């Protein structure tokens, strides 16, 4: 039997994080 | 008749969230 | 003969929350 290919291909990006906590007040 | 090479690496981290919410009004 | 190339690897963490909002008006 012949060796184990390469590593496959770098998977996607993450999805973009939530949004931050609120502002200082006024 | 070598079998697939291991998974691919994970992917990048996503990018950083949007700014949160306005602060409260004062 | 080698073996094909891997399927594509996992999908990343998601991204860290966002900077903080503007000041309150």
């Amino acid at each position: 039997p012949g060796p184990p290919g390469p590593p496959g291909p770098k998977g996607d990006q993450g999805e973009k994080g939530p949004p931050g906590p609120p502002g200082p007040p006024g």
